[PDB]
């Protein structure tokens, strides 16, 4: 299967395409569905506030985009059941709308004539892959899979290294996270969630995330052992996850950092830094997660020890590189 | 005619209530319509990212707000014609949703039992008032009235003063304007305006406005003599309007500033400053416009002269002060 | 009664005046030292990007400010020993410059003729007060004293309550903190701290703070039990401190929240909220810290329990209210 | 000579070196002077909040940078007359500190052993070059020259084009400009410029600029015929210049646009767009100026006409491409 449709040509959807082209995948994006015109999708693909001009030619007709000379159909169907995926034979749907995050809802793509769906968000109790952590759980028989959230892709590889080297007995995470499209520009209603109603670029905004809760799906041994949340803050992309853990062994910072260094060596999904970087330095990252040895902290009082480990992530592009790695493997099974 | 309803309890609508309590108007707001729950409306009213905590007590029930101890009904009817304005006797509707910006649209509130409608926005060729420029044109027969935009309330008093003192033969305006809820948080579709699709807190974004174009509604002798546009920029509120004019007389800067100063004297709508202020100093202003003498500029070669005059405005609260002066006059006709 | 001098009329030092006038304190501020002219200090006092217009009249002469009709002498001596504090009889110095944060350095004010110094920052091993936590350790003999940081003033009352109710065995803190004047507007050298060189309004920036490390000066039984750091983010003021603890007893969330609530009752320094607030809601707070029951989290596995507690603080005005409470007491001893 | 030194390794100084490497220049940067250590300079060069990772290797020793394998000497001499430019034979100094913006001040570099200085800012009455507008006025005997400001490089080619096609009789300019390091992060003294004291990322801040006033240095026929100013706003780089002119002929929008379009054809310095861009789309531009046809406006009343023309500019990288074009020519004369 080398035929993809993108449902939801948003921040993640457009970057899926940009990254497919960047790595010369033999995947062919043949169709896109959204809620707008080809003219507007083309404007948006061409001009990006976070990543700058598209590196390839972009043009449009009344029913398509022309991206680096290839035609991609554009549809505007509110309900996935009505999307004509059969029309151009879209086999694998990259589900990036946020509105189909369960096997029940993403079934509508299959009903509509697609074979597989890769959901770009947590999608409940289904297979949930962080590339280079648990992508060997994938088989030929899988039809609807999740690559979880940006935060899950940041946390999982750090948690996994810690769990493998030291054991994690219990832990809590806080991500200091760039604001996203689910939040508000000015204070006003945003469904039921009171905090999401507040002006995102003018506030620190606590926010729920399931990355830690649902880590069970990626790292089965940590199931139920982690909790966490986010503080959404006014940067446009680039985020950082802090994990505070009780480990199964007494450790030093040096030891922790060496264990992480090993886990990131020749690891295309998981990077390492001992440089004094800030969030803008992670924009454009090709990793799902970048461990930052400069922020490691061990608080010890006798036999008790809290270990804080910190990893950066580009919640847009960095996450997308993990989505594509997983897509490329999903496509070959 | 002292009982009011607010349709659209947004940036403008919530501030309408705040300003009304602040000046202890004899006007009572007896009902609110929006699209959400009293809980959410009360949360937004209590906590404001731009003006801080509401200065009175705020609580709610399943169908009401309780503000400063007074009960205000809350309805959630998306079509104005369905709002049960008669239940609490709402007579004047302050229309702040953005969705009824015409006589044809806003007459739905009359169908729904109200007596008059004041529209918080330009609304085509109906009676349109900038308080202390043309509120003397209001009469007993006016049933649907507009107060034009924030930008109109800024531009008009400056243009009026220039018109009366010197003549404006032609002019062009640029307002450098705070972002608003019609813009986008992250890059993505925002109706059909391509620029409006771009991340508002991360861009200078050219934006069309009608303030100059429709100035004839407020200053009839300047009908068709002005054009202009906006540059939307990343401040939360607070804006500034520049007008470049060919006047009907040769002038000096001191002479323009003195004329403006005279027009702002005992003028509750139109302030003056010669202080080196910046936009956050205008937040919370009780004027619709504050002329800034430090920015006046006369550019002349022989008989060819360009005059640049600049005024600040808090496009949320300052505009709201104008809306409320207009409302209090409208209610006593 | 007591005559005060302010050294460093910056963000903090200006708000010290504002808050003293706001509470109608008996303290008279008779002198200010900074590095600039009365005209510039008057401009800055009058117009504040975070708190708006000064609530009292502000004027200047060539050597003073006139504030609400009262004269305050202005000096510009970069070395504190050259400040003529005796000329106006300034007895208590509020040291707000950043450059005299030790007993040895602040001694220069005593040499220059002041009697006491209160330093608006950590200042090594001196008496270090968080009002309503340990202000009872002050006595008539103290002549140089610290009120620690904003973060300490947020952290200490929350750590005190947890300590008093449950014991803290070990803990780690992260504060997501507004940017301040120690940081950089654009990427450029900023002393020796590499991360402080980076554009503050455009980045999440890891940053060291001694709040947790030196907490033993305020709560001696927690000496050595806490560590932490900051992430500096693009909000202009308003900050939040998370603390992850192992406590000496097993607990529920409700139980933690009730203990904190009791601790905040009739506590003018330490507030409580169960509302879904965001950082701009803390701006202008009259508390040093506001505990947020909505963010409390207990992660538990077997007999292991991590407890996350979170408190907001207005690192500018809120801290200042603490500084003023301490100042009022220190001046009467 | 082809050996260059940079004085002021700031936003402009560092981008000078990046651009020199990017276009594979002949020029050999042999020395840098600033105020700090090689370590700090290396960190700043390597990590850039606006343009991302340096595309070449960066290391340092105690007295040098090593960039793409080449050693560059670092000095820390706050007075230019003391910079030891003869040690590595720097012949042309790119003066980017902002402290030597006159002939008399930059003479210090010649006293210090250099032959020529190119000042990255206006510097009074000396040859002032906007590349592809008046670079042919440079000759073999010029030793101190200016490239003016970012704004000048944006305005001049638009003005030149309008002047050549229609005549400019008189005109006034407003640039909506990214904040820069001359401004303040938080409200605090900034020399004598009151508006520069105010928090740059939280305000619209009127600011003077000589772009229009000194335009006669670049286009002598326009001397005295233009004036203008800036509004500094909260975007990190990327700016826009609006010019309102009385022209020598009556025109249509299409006529202005086609004339501009012709002046931009095969012009490496002056670009054209008819796309609906916003400021972030100009970041990384290799033009000094990009004329934007979508914003052209003609306001006409009988006999009279005002013509608004607008061009974007990356006040950092864009301007730097102009500086480098000029430097390459200067070095070969
Ligand atoms: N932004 C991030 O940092 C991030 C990171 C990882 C995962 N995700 C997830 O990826 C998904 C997309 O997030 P995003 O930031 O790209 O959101 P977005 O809001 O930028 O994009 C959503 C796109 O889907 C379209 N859309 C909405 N409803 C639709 C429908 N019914 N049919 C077709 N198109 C529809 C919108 O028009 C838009 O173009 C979400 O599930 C999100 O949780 C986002
Ligand atoms: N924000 C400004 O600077 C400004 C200044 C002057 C005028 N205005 C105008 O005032 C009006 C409101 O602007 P705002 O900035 O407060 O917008 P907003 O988006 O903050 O508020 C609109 C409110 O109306 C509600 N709403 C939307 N459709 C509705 C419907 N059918 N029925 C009931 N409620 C509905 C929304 O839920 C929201 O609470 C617009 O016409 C706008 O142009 C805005
Ligand atoms: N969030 C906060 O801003 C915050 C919170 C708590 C404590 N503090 C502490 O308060 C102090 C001041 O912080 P700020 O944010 O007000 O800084 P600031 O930079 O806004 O103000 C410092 C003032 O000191 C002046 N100054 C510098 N050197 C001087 C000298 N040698 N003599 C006299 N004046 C001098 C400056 O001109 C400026 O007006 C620091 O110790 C800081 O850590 C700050
Ligand atoms: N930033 C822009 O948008 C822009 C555009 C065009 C021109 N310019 C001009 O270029 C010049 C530099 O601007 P910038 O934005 O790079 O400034 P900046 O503040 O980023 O850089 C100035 C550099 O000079 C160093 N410095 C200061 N005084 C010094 C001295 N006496 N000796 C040696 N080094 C010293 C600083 O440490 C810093 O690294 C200014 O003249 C400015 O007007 C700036
Ligand atoms: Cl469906
Ligand atoms: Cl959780
Ligand atoms: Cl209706
Ligand atoms: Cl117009
Ligand atoms: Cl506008
Ligand atoms: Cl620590
Ligand atoms: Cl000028």
């Amino acid at each position: 299967m080398s035929k993809v449709g993108i449902n939801g040509f948003g921040r993640i959807g457009r970057l899926v395409l940009r990254r497919l082209l960047e790595v010369k995948s033999n995947i062919d994006v043949v169709a896109i569905n959204d809620l707008t015109s080809p003219k507007i999708l083309a404007y948006l693909l061409k001009h990006d506030s976070n990543y700058g001009p598209f590196p390839w030619s972009v043009d449009f007709t009344e029913d398509s985009l022309i991206v680096d000379g290839k035609s991609i159909a554009v549809y505007a169907e509110k309900e996935a059941k009505n999307i004509p995926w059969k029309a151009k034979g879209a086999e694998i749907i990259v589900e990036c709308t946020g509105f189909y995050t369960s096997a029940e809802k993403s079934q509508a793509h299959l009903d509509a004539g697609a074979k597989k769906v890769l959901i770009s968000a947590p999608a409940g109790e289904m297979k949930t892959i962080v590339y280079n952590v648990n992508d060997d759980t994938l088989d030929g028989n899988d039809t609807i899979v999740s690559v979880a959230s940006c935060t899950t892709n940041c946390l999982a590889p750090m948690a996994k290294a810690l769990h493998d080297s030291f054991g994690i007995e219990v832990g809590t995470m806080t991500t200091i996270h760039a604001y996203t499209g689910t939040q508000s520009l000015v204070d006003g209603p945003r469904g039921k969630d009171l905090r999401a109603s507040r002006a995102a670029a003018e506030n620190i905004i606590p926010h729920t995330t399931g990355a830690a809760k649902a880590i069970g799906l990626v790292i089965p041994e940590l199931s139920g052992k982690l909790k966490g949340h986010a503080q959404r803050v006014p940067v446009k992309t680039g985020s950082v996850t802090e994990l505070v853990s009780i480990l199964g062994k007494k450790v030093t910072a040096e030891e922790v950092n060496n264990a992480l260094k090993q886990a990131t060596t020749n690891n295309e999904s998981f990077g390492y830094t001992d440089e004094e970087i800030v969030s803008s330095d992670i924009i454009g990252s090709h990793f799902g997660s970048v461990f930052d040895a400069t922020q490691t902290e061990i608080t010890a009082v006798g036999d008790l020890q809290l270990v804080k480990t910190v990893a950066w992530y580009d919640n847009e592009y960095g996450f997308v590189t993990q989505l594509i790695r997983t897509l490329e493997k999903f496509a070959k099974l």
